[PDB]
RNA sequence: UGUGUUAUC
């Protein structure tokens, strides 16, 4: 801090006024200092002259290398989204030419924005508050090249991406969903941590669920196509994606979600049916399984009872089949488990049965009957286990 | 008995 503004303690003196500061030359030193930028924080939050207005906009703004500095810095970003409020609201002459120059300094440094713990705040809070025709600018110069997987993969930068679809309609952000449609893409990112999240939030705002029901028809259709183009993508890599550390969370979201129902029954139909005992016995993968037990339309909750019960040949040795080993398996006693709380559920009328033109209640008594008598008969060994206790009591329970 | 994301003074 200049020497001017401090008192004989070495410290920044009390009842210093935003003018002087603003006056002096000296507002940059303040505003990357703690309390520097505590004051003028709190001192912009207040009554200003439009004097004083202008000279934050000139200097907090104004020129590019030092809104960049205020922009990336620890303290001096908070300045600078204040700035950009009061400019916002401010409707003198001099305010188009204040936000086609902060949008200007934004576009031009686009990535390393992004990518910057502090600038990255800046740019969401602009996406949201800036006219929208001038946000959507600041969209088109997101970068189309491997620097996007940089940013969706960025601890920082995924929350830009994810900002955008919130707050800008998306004819302007579709390039991106076509991006991270493209294999190679879609492969990386989904299977990152922070990737993934941007993924699952794409369909999100992808889906036509009450949350868009404002959309105009012709935007839904923009929407409708961009969102099976994705799917497209997912459903043709769904295996790797089922069983990945991160995107079985994406496969999941689809699988559970009835308003992506069709996208559902292709994921089913594509990776997980006459996969059903390999992927129970999957660390990541078993939890897509118990999904699709739990969300499968009637008629494909039957072919996947059926595959349990019936689509597997015993070990020709023990005579071991696929309920003995998920029963017991580290993964798959869950999926079993699954298994029998669905069918409770529905013959205890909890869960609705009714689908298709027909009643099936006659098919969840059937599967019942043989996760009974299954479980009647290896009850020795199951109470070893809590999987298998938690069975027993569950079908105690229902007898009750 | 089994997994992540939700980030600044």
């Amino acid at each position: 801090l200049p020497t001017w503004s401090l008192d004989s303690n070495g410290e920044m003196r009390s009842r210093l006024s935003l003018s002087e500061v603003l006056d002096s030359g000296d507002l940059m030193k303040f505003a990357v200092d703690k309390t520097g930028c505590q004051f003028l924080e709190k001192a912009v939050k207040g009554s200003l002259t439009s004097y004083q207005k202008f000279q934050l906009f000139e200097q907090v703004i104004g020129r590019k290398d030092d809104f960049l500095k205020l922009s990336t810095n620890i303290f001096g970003n908070y300045l600078v989204q204040s700035v950009i409020g009061i400019s916002l609201a401010t409707n003198d002459d001099g305010y188009t030419k204040r936000q086609e120059k902060l949008k200007n300094f934004i576009s031009s440094q686009m990535t390393d924005m992004c990518l910057d713990k502090f600038a990255c705040r800046v740019i969401q809070s602009s996406l949201q508050n800036m006219d929208l025709s001038l946000a959507c600018k600041l969209v088109q110069a997101l970068p189309r090249d491997a620097r996007l997987i940089a940013i969706c993969v960025d601890q920082n930068a995924n929350h830009v991406i994810q900002k955008v679809v919130a707050v800008i309609p998306l004819k302007n952000w579709e390039f991106i969903v076509d991006f991270v449609a493209t294999p190679e893409h879609l492969r990386q990112i989904c299977s990152d941590k922070y990737g993934c999240r941007v993924v699952q939030t794409i369909i999100e705002k992808l889906t036509a669920d009450s949350m868009n029901v404002d959309l105009t028809s012709a935007a839904q259709n923009l929407r409708e196509r961009a969102l099976q183009r994705l799917m497209t993508s997912v459903t043709n890599r769904c295996q790797e994606l089922a069983t990945n550390e991160y995107a079985n969370y994406i496969i999941q979201h689809i699988v559970s979600n009835d308003d992506l129902a069709v996208y559902r029954e292709c994921i089913i139909e594509k990776c997980l049916m006459r996969n059903l005992l390999s992927l129970s016995q999957e660390k990541f993968a078993s939890h897509v399984v118990e999904k699709a037990f739990l969300h499968a339309p009637l008629e494909l909750l039957a072919e996947m009872m059926d595959e349990i019960f019936d689509g597997y040949i015993p070990h020709p040795d023990t005579g071991k089949d696929a309920l003995d080993i998920m029963m017991f398996h580290q993964f798959g006693n869950y999926v079993v488990q699954c298994m029998l709380t669905i069918c409770c559920d529905a013959v205890s009328g909890r869960r609705q049965t009714k689908e298709g033109g027909y009643d099936h209640a006659i098919s969840f008594q059937d599967w019942l009957k043989k996760l009974h008598s299954r479980v009647t008969k290896e009850r020795h060994r199951l109470s070893r286990f809590s999987s298998g206790k938690k069975m027993i009591e569950t079908l105690a329970n229902l007898r009750s």
